[PDB]
């Protein structure tokens, strides 16, 4: 029983309205064809892609909205499961040796619509991405360039739109980003919303951006690191991460891991920072990581570093 919510339903709707048109698998599918094929200048796409709001690509939209950086929002753009995924065939992001990105958006044929459709269909998907771009991912930098698909065409009511230089050339859409964006800080970068809003994304997304992040060992300690001084049980985390134990366990055995290596590393790490604080007990320390007492931290400790916690506070 797949039951699919239509997201994209209400945009559409909005820009009919605002229009004065009146309309004759997903309801929203069939709606989107009929607004292209009877629109009547490819320009129109412009508009259309307007009416669509980050809140428009429900949980999906909230991890772009509260990750860490650009380059990470990126790696949720890669996945192509946001609202246009149908008619996406790929996004691909590249560095270049020339201080800048491209963000490539390969379109699915659409063999049954005629060319003015297909080139209104482009800018639809240009203007939206612009849009997400320019709310979220740009701030004060622009784009460098944008290409659309070749056309016989004026460009000026595109960079006029754009407000940077546009060409056509080619198939799909490309936009062109400064490299040192990929690290500049998103504005609302929250990384326990980004964490929760993740696990609330559907399995195949899970599996796809868990890949377009570094694997299941980098997300893992993604996730631990937002959980400042929690150490959950293999089950807490496979169900964040929308597989079952078994399967979490096989994925780290390929990347030649397992969780408690995983888990121990994060602890390791946050015991530097513990046994040069002056103020704590080693009985605090061992609490703090998650230990039931204290002996238990001491041999842990002792097994990672090969020496004993209280020589180690003073060298």
């Amino acid at each position: 029983e797949n039951i699919q919510y239509d997201f994209e339903w209400r945009p559409l709707n909005n820009y009919l309205a605002v229009q004065r048109i009146t309309p004759p698998r997903l309801p929203s599918e069939a709606l989107y064809e009929w607004i292209v094929l009877n629109g009547r200048s490819p320009l129109e796409g412009l508009s259309l892609g307007e009416h669509y709001r980050l809140s428009d690509y429900g949980v999906a939209g909230l991890a772009l909205q509260s990750a860490g950086t650009v380059g990470e929002a990126l790696q949720l753009i890669k996945t192509n499961m946001l609202l246009f995924r149908k008619d996406i065939r790929g996004i691909a992001v590249r560095r270049s040796s020339c201080d800048t990105v491209d963000v490539d958006i390969d379109l699915q044929d659409k063999p049954d619509w005629p060319q003015s459709a297909r080139l209104y269909h482009a800018n639809v998907l240009a203007s939206a991405a612009y849009a997400v771009f320019r709310d979220l991912l740009l701030g004060e930098l622009e784009l460098v360039r944008l290409r659309l698909p070749e056309r016989n065409g004026d460009v000026r009511a595109y960079e006029e739109y754009f407000r940077v230089p546009v060409y056509f050339a080619g198939a799909g859409i490309t936009f062109t980003l400064p490299e040192e964006l990929l690290e500049a800080e998103i504005a609302t970068a929250n990384s326990a919303v980004f964490q929760a809003s993740l696990a609330l994304g559907s399995k195949a997304f899970n599996t796809r951006v868990t890949r377009e992040m570094g694997g299941y060992r980098q997300r893992i300690v993604a996730l631990l690191e937002v959980l400042q001084d929690r150490y959950p049980s293999i089950a807490w985390v496979a169900r964040q991460l929308k597989v079952t134990e078994r399967t979490l366990r096989r994925r780290l055995a390929d990347e030649g891991t397992n969780y408690r290596e995983v888990l121990d590393l994060v602890r390791h790490d946050r015991a530097r920072q513990l046994l040069r604080d002056e103020r704590l007990r080693i009985e605090e320390v061992a609490e703090r990581l998650g230990y039931m007492d204290t002996s238990s931290f001491r041999h842990a400790f002792r097994r990672w570093t090969g020496q004993c916690a209280n020589d180690y506070r003073q060298a």
